């Protein structure tokens, strides 16, 4: 590993933390630097291949480098790749995207995830007119002020004034009691509950049926806009994502990952009377020098074809089943409480708990254990999440030999752990 | 333009206001679409090459598809697109970056300039423990609530909470005696002074040399960061961005646009003791899934080296300098009042008025003079931007033949409009 040693060297006067983004920092022994990707796999600079179990945390459902995404791409960057007037892939994927998530709406794209929350929450303060947003423990919507918060609502990160903390209400994920007494209490002022239809930001957390029905109820019967982050979900948990899933309805649908095809996306998805308020059309304001980028665009269009024409969901489904059956193989002989959340293709282990429903429950999980297992499974050439508040996915190329070496690896990594 | 026709139907219902950024749609007699660009040319969907002046609104300095930035792409296409770990690129476009703006410093790669400020300003806040920001009347930042306020601050976007509004000054631009006032009244709590080196989004506005005096002088000695937003700026107004074109030093500098080649991104550069508060070293929260995106990277390591190697600088400021000359020979002998402000290769016309040192002076311009030359120039080939306040870019392509069509277009556009 001299040259991801190297480059290791150079980063740490250059970025805070050595990284561009915080989990980076976390892998064992140290992060290691990519080549290239490919399939299943990444590549290491010193040139190692690594079946790949984070995916980029979400986006590459396809894997690395698919072929339909990349031939798509390989034309679109013939056609010049910014233009800064509209352009036909955004049409084409607005359309596809539209049809699935929200058939006679409107939808804006944007270049994150954190663009599109926080796009999202400026358009529920602007239909309603109010002020108040309610997130969950355990909830990440991205990296802007509104949703970096929690209950005392106060800033998790500095820099974050507390007059606009205050202004964010916080209660735990599933937690109807919970829900219903915050409902009770502001909910004339609440302008949207925003929140992961799956958790994947607190490990992998599935939602009780009794707090999907109460998100939906609560928001109608407040005048509340029920913000559904799908940033993750989208198109993860099948073409209609948790909507589709859980049966459930959003007012408005946030996304990204996925339908950017590995490029900087985020969108926000609505009815054409909420919707209808952002600029040019209406006084909520939201422009960008890259919203549409042509590439974005054509990765996505290519990447939702894929998802349409190919067994992703099955393949990636029963890699998720495949590993779940394999950790849980040895975990249930050792007598040892440890739970596996799963849904779809997102899951998490939790060693030491034997139920994982919110993000308290998330936090009492053994993170020593678990960075032991990150490290070990690494050094057999698997990679997963360095944290344990991450999620593990799984994706198209996770079939055949690729699957067998993740598998493997994930058995014979526990063991080893567990023997020491 | 039937097809443009035929799209401009299929999206108004799709998008809010028909587009996916407002300056889009103001487009006339209604906004054409691209099927591609390549050096100095945009072609529309029906076929039509069209001069561009407009250049994606900055970051295509270089044209469209330039092949040093082609090659670099398509080598780092070939390598994957998306790793969710640290990669070469990055490294190798912060060190170039950082030795032409902060040297010694640190630097953290976004995926917009909206972001990019945006972590400027929880950055400045962060380092200070202050909450108040000041920004310009006419100064634009992005699209998010810090920077969407006005002197009554109070909000300029409909959803933006006046708890979160209030939290940022606004003064004139250019105006010392304003900004020597606010430091007087509220100089303790400001955390930073958010500026553009060059105003770029209410038409062109240089900088006077005491209001830039002024700003690094309050600043100082307030204890307030001053946050230089060169997002457009940066590597157009040469390789040291406005720091060295003005010989000015900012304690955080904002990127974005050019850096990125014509993808998404943002940068946020300043000293190691400042940056060094962000995650995973600090406390201020930053984390993007896409942060220092693998094709983001290696287009704008490809573009520096060709703003280093390639005579860029001097041929799209002799572009601006020949548009400027024959506007001006045009406009001088109406005897009207006019005035056009150029620095480099980013410029704009204002009808009507004499003198525009600040947004108040760029909005008495005469609009529908501006709208009817934009009108006139795009039917004779030519493409400006449809907004009077927003700014003209030349770039390297604008030589030989199309610099040729543009000054010509811009005489015979004039005259015909004068003419009306
Ligand atoms: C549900 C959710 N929302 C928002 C985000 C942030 O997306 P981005 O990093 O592109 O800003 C993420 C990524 N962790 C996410 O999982
Ligand atoms: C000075 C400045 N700051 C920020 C922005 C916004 O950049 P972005 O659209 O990528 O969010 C712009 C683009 N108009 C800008 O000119």
């Amino acid at each position: 590993g001299e040259k991801s040693r190297m480059l290791f060297e150079r980063t740490k006067e250059l970025f805070p933390g050595g990284v561009n983004s915080p989990v980076r920092a976390a892998v064992k022994p140290y992060p290691f630097y990519v080549k290239r990707g490919e399939g299943a796999y990444l590549y290491t600079v010193d040139g190692a291949r690594i079946v790949d179990l984070v995916l980029a945390y979400g986006p590459l459902i396809l894997g690395h480098k698919h072929p339909r995404v990349l031939e798509a791409v390989e034309e679109a960057l013939a056609r010049g790749w910014l233009y800064g007037a509209p352009g036909e892939a955004e049409v084409l994927l607005a359309e596809k995207i539209l049809g699935y998530v929200k058939r006679g709406g409107m939808i804006r794209f944007v270049n994150s995830g954190t663009e599109a929350t926080m796009t999202a929450i400026r358009l529920a303060r602007g239909y309603t007119g109010r002020d108040l947003i309610l997130k969950f423990d355990g909830c990440y919507h991205g990296s802007h002020d509104a949703v970096l918060v929690a209950a005392g609502g106060v800033p998790t990160s500095a820099g974050v004034p507390e007059a606009v903390a205050r202004l964010t209400l916080v209660t735990p994920y599933n937690d109807v009691e919970a829900l219903e007494r915050v409902f009770a209490e502001y909910g004339d002022r609440i302008a949207g509950v925003i929140v992961e239809p799956v958790i994947a930001n607190a490990g992998v957390i599935p939602p009780r049926r009794e707090f999907l029905a109460a998100l939906q109820r609560l928001s109608r019967e407040s005048g509340a806009l029920l913000i559904l982050d799908e940033v993750v979900t989208g198109f993860r948990l099948g073409l209609e994502g948790a909507q589709g899933y859980f049966n459930i309805e959003g007012d408005i649908i946030v996304l990204g990952k996925i339908i950017g095809g590995g490029f900087p996306v985020g969108a926000v998805a609505g009815s054409r009377e909420v919707m209808s308020l952002l600029t040019p059309q209406g006084k909520v304001f939201n422009a960008g020098t890259f919203n549409a980028h042509p590439i974005t665009m054509a990765a996505g269009l290519a990447t939702l074809k894929a998802l349409e024409e190919e067994p992703v969901y099955s393949v990636s489904r029963e890699a998720a089943k495949a590993l779940e059956e394999a950790a849980s193989e040895v975990l249930d002989r050792t007598g040892l409480p440890y739970t596996i959340n799963r849904v779809e293709s997102m899951m998490q282990l939790f060693i030491g708990v034997e139920e994982v429903s919110n993000a308290a429950q998330a936090r009492k999980a053994d993170k020593k254990f678990y960075v032991k297992l990150h490290e070990e499974m690494l050094r057999r050439g698997v990679f997963i999440a360095p944290s344990n508040l991450e999620a593990v996915f799984t994706g198209l190329p996770h079939q055949g030999e690729a699957l067998e070496i993740a598998v493997e690896g994930l058995r014979s990594s526990l063991k080893t752990v567990l023997g020491s």
